[PDB]
């Protein structure tokens, strides 16, 4: 209570996540001068199910910055009340958007959201630095994110289409939602309403559009991003929106392909676009490093 | 062997415990201070079982002090031989008294229990740090410990009572215990007369009494003290001993509660007890760090 | 890929296993000298079984240089391409050389056997560190290691041995292997052959041979090592080879006796031989620590 979270990324204001962007990318590039920003300083880290990209990137995070994290395998108000008068800042990893509400709720460190049902604002900070810093060395970046156009396909009903959604809303970004034409599989209309609103409200000039045909979607964009499926009849729904060579055809020259992995070589995509040449998914994955020390590094403080 | 252990609280003597409480108090206020006092210097932590306040404080206490912990998670001879030519020093939370003497016996470098069936010396000097701290603010420590009338309710055939009451003999408080008069949650004879022997050899002027009605032990008493009652009829012995608010009637007006958590909210006390005015829960949890870097401190070096 | 890895002990010149045994003694002298190497840097550590020995030394290695260890515990190309581009240094204890080989062939920054079926290199730079030692320490080792005669009795099909007899060959030591005229208790024939050429191609001087009588495979030699022999009558193929104080009384005046651990007393060797007088093991073990140091300062820099 007035102490600030991110429990996704909207938490922040455009010219935040923009701030966050261009610190990840001084840090990755400088890292020198960072060394001793989280000095003595510690991270609490619940995790309630393992990622080697979350968990190796936020403990490298602290490392860089000369801090230390506490992974923690897994009331939450005495929980939250207790840690709050040990740590710095806390992330978490939890099933729900409930249980991470909860133990936000009544923290009074910063809380960070390290992926729920709902969002994963750390690798969103991760991917839009990895889109600047892809098309800056590529001499792409003269309108900045505004002239980037961002496709994300497949199931849409997702956490991470959800805040990639957010993030273009912020950045002022052309997003097309390539999905199934299913009501389980589609965006939220809430996600919607709350992107559309951001958009207003800063006259971001970002926009919104829901496509049911991955090719019609893709036709002309600048990022193709994808992300995993995972009775398994899902599959005839999602197939037709599977990123293939035909999909990638239809971008734009500069085009980029991203996914945040675990990859599916036959799933979400082929093969040919992961291991192929517009793909930037490992440099995107090693960027939660950089993005995660810029995040913690501003909640550990809060300004610029 | 020769090597200084901390298996109780009573492995120090009155004016260690009082240097340790201060020390605590000054790495409290003054944490800029202590910031490279274990630089590269590690600590080695076992846990037989998880507890989110011994482990978080443990390793957030060595990177306050510039060092760091290695969380182990559960011949000990050999164990402890080999260990004792890597790491600093030791802590662990073990089922037994047996298992943390059996380690420590052949350990060359100082160990620490975190937690087993005799003691809880690190939730020792946290408590005592929380009573003086609170007391000194309110400006009520003219007297020191020796006017702070101390009393413990629930079960008392516990580690937490023990190492509460040898704190008390310790630094001269009269302490009340009050217990169902049962053999199964008294003290054990063994722990009052341990007790009755420091305030004996050390002059110190503090008391034990047992008492087998709550509300007649905690008249007039500036401290109360539950933890934890954990088929399920010890409820039946223990009910008369619940802190409610016509036992926190009796006490002084400044009197204080205090529980080492995990709270129970209808058990060992009413919620009202725990969320109202006289709790310092919370603050003392937060504590525990503070009084684990003072005990690190000291036991990686040794003086003052 | 010309990124070099340490799956064995022959990944290393003998110049190289020398210059590390010298930075790891002079580590364990002179630690204030190190102590800002790996400031800011990170190993990744995987585990698919504990080992107290190699986590605690690893882990603490880490913080005498002033870094972090993640201890990790458990595709593999896109997790080898995306931790190379957050850690500076990996080590990995996994089951077979497979997984090991697999994971370091797409990694891009050093990775370190912490132990598999093939190798055990940690250990390697441990033991010949503690032999330079102990006999330099006596007087005994103005012949260098060329002059120290080492033995290793037992279970002679196993990672251990076969990393002791490169170890041997690279420092050109005379080696003779004890065990069991049986074809799955004798060192395969590409580990020989390995071996022979190492010694070949540097001019090492050293020797193997292969006993199987341990009295006479020990007769006159400097360093007694054995280990773990762990429907179990394997014991009756082995228990010729136990370490007794028979074998011992035939080894020169200056012997030792080493066993990387855990040492179990009545099978590889007699409590007699390991809790008396010739025994290096806990000393030994305890140079996992300063060996891991000069090991990983090493591959995070490179070259002397
Ligand atoms: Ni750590």
């Amino acid at each position: 209570k007035q102490t600030r979270h991110l429990l996704t990324i909207s938490a922040l204001c455009p010219k935040e996540l923009a701030y966050l962007i261009d610190r990840a990318l001084d840090m990755k590039k400088n890292p020198a001068k960072y060394t001793a920003r989280a000095a003595n300083k510690t991270l609490l880290a619940f995790f309630a199910k393992p990622s080697l990209r979350t968990r190796v990137s936020l403990e490298t995070a602290m490392t860089r910055l000369g801090g230390h994290a506490i992974y923690y395998e897994l009331t939450v108000q005495d929980t939250a009340e207790v840690f709050s008068r040990m740590v710095d800042i806390c992330t978490a990893r939890l099933a729900t958007k409930e249980m991470m509400r909860e133990m936000a709720q009544h923290a009074s460190v910063p809380c960070i959201n390290a992926l729920d049902d709902f969002g994963h604002p750390l690798q969103m900070v991760c991917d839009f630095m990895t889109i600047k810093e892809k098309f800056t060395a590529a001499g792409e970046f003269s309108n900045g994110f505004k002239g980037i156009k961002f496709a994300y396909c497949g199931d849409s009903m997702n956490n991470v289409t959800y805040d990639l959604m957010r993030g273009c809303a912020l950045l002022g970004m052309e997003c097309h939602v390539c999905c199934p034409d299913h009501k389980d599989f589609k965006p939220i209309k809430e996600v919607i309403d709350e992107c559309e609103e951001i958009i207003a409200k800063h006259g971001t000039g970002g926009s919104i559009k829901i496509f049911h045909d991955c090719k019609k979607g893709c036709e002309g964009v600048d990022v193709v991003y994808t992300d995993s499926w995972m009775k398994e009849a899902r599959l005839k729904v999602l197939t037709p929106f599977q990123v293939d060579d035909a999909v990638m055809a239809v971008t734009s020259k500069r085009s980029i392909f991203m996914n945040c992995l675990p990859a599916t070589r036959g799933e979400e995509q082929t093969a040919s676009v992961i291991d192929g040449p517009k793909s930037v998914c490992y440099d995107e994955a090693g960027n939660r490093l950089h993005s995660a020390m810029a995040v913690l590094d501003f909640f550990l403080h809060d300004c610029k």
